[PDB]
């Protein structure tokens, strides 16, 4: 099937890196299909002496599915190189286990960064619009390589040393150059909450949808690592969101931010902003702060 | 879309049981789409009093594939009745979100109670062949109402009192009256150490691909809860598979439970033993013993 060709394809050099020379260590987290471990690695692409570096892998017990994501994963990440999206390094595919070795960021998931913080780890608006529009400009520079990344939240930016946000998790991202548009038959693995309308309803993801998803981060942004749409189940949605309703305008959250949100979560696609001018609205707010 | 239409219908009392008379308690696990809680029910189905439940729902930021897995799983229990299935006694789906409320098997999963044996908690030969027959027989009856279960392995099985095996987890279970196979086109969520070479290759699903699976659980149940395949990356099992191999006989496996095994293991579907076949098997080395 798909997955066979995939897999031997694939197993038959400038991503290649010896297994030996990589020491694996505590487990950071749990992703959408993948383990990512903290890990050590030696003589890593011209860096002399041991860089660490995060390593994901499948999990016990892995499923075809996820297998495809890493490899999908992998095959994406080759592809890209930008300031504020996750960089790769290499793999291990020939000694045992597939292992992804992609760049560590010191402080972990945007969500976990945000709930260890308050408002002004003291964080400003600035702080806060500063974190949306570096996020912002990584997906405007995927969407210029027709990218869907589909799985845009929090727990998905991760943050680096100098507070930089990289975008992570791209096992579900698809190729777009062509249609515009990834249409999935089967249902998604992409949290509800999270869903433009029309790929809850009609399985349509186009950068649109991404955009909405920028949007419900915002939120999770502004209220730093709140839970979007508190204590509604996610079946609520279908109905909730076709029938016109929207998350509130959060606490500590300025009239301009919330119109911004809003306007991503505009029922036609169309009608939402691209990420250049979500770019432009996060620049105009930050410097009329003063 | 399909789940759309699903949430509507669905939301829209034989089986519906009252929120207010529910109390949740501890997780006793993660499954393949849902999270199990214990819980308490009063006044269940004519019981009085309170009964001692497990209840399923969706995990924090469930994803579409989730929801639709658990609805999916409330409708194969409805119609599903045999001491050695899991007895499904109802459902909360008006008040919040939704939850299954299912029979409770004192002693967990199968693999764990393997887990936290020895071999003669002392388990003999007698009793591993006891168990696996358990199951063999509730695999037939699920063969006769034309379902695959496909997820079918220790982890999935519960221990009731008595040491009663209770099959789990149809979130992934399929009809098949009609042509005798499901069919998926893109990727499976079921473990690839458990899947038939069929399913792992060409996606299709039938009863003799639940023989394959139950092959490998009955490696689970003579091992007491090994792990298949051990050392051995999912990927590796693509070529594994198509050029011949199998896992060895472990130890304390006598050559004819070995036989079974691989009997069930055949690459041609149509070689293996149907459950009545494996039942009749099981009780013919059962009374062998003495
Ligand atoms: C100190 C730390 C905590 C965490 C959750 C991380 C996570 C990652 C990390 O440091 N690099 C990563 C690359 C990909 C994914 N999916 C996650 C990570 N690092
Ligand atoms: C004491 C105990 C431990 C465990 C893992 C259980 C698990 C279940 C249990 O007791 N009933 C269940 C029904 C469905 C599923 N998927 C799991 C369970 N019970």
């Amino acid at each position: 099937g798909p997955l066979s060709l995939s897999v031997d394809a694939f197993k038959i050099p400038k991503w290649e890196f010896p297994r030996k020379n990589l020491v694996l260590g505590k487990t950071l987290g749990e992703g959408e299909f993948g383990k990512v471990v903290k890990a050590t690695a030696f003589h890593l692409k011209g860096r002399a002496g041991y860089t660490t570096v995060a390593v994901k892998m499948l999990k016990e017990n892995a499923s075809p599915s996820e297998l495809r994501d890493l490899l999908s994963e992998f095959n994406v990440l080759k592809q890209v190189n930008h300031p504020h999206v996750i960089k790769l390094y290499g793999a291990c595919s020939q000694d045992g286990p597939l292992l992804l070795i992609v760049e560590y960021a010191k402080y972990g998931s945007l969500r976990g960064f945000l709930r260890e913080s308050r408002k002004v780890r003291a964080l400003t608006m600035g702080d806060l619009i500063s974190f949306a529009w570096q996020i912002s400009q990584g997906m405007q520079y995927l969407a210029e390589m027709k990218l869907v990344h589909r799985d845009l939240a929090a727990r998905n930016i991760l943050v680096a040393e100098g507070r930089k946000m990289k975008i992570s998790d791209f096992g579900l991202s698809r190729d777009v150059y062509e249609e515009d548009s990834y249409v999935k038959r089967s249902q998604g693995r992409i949290p509800v909450k999270w869903m433009a309308i029309e790929s809850l309803f009609d399985h349509i993801y186009t950068t649109q949808s991404d955009v909405w998803s920028f949007g419900v981060l915002l939120w999770e942004i502004v209220t730093l690592g709140g839970n979007p749409y508190p204590g509604i189940p996610p079946e609520r949605l279908f109905n909730l969101l076709k029938t016109g309703h929207r998350m509130e305008r959060p606490d500590n959250c300025s009239e301009e931010m919330y119109r911004l949100m809003l306007q991503c979560w505009k029922q036609e696609p169309d009608k939402r902003p691209v990420f250049a001018d979500i770019s432009k609205d996060l620049e105009k707010m930050m410097v009329k702060r003063r």
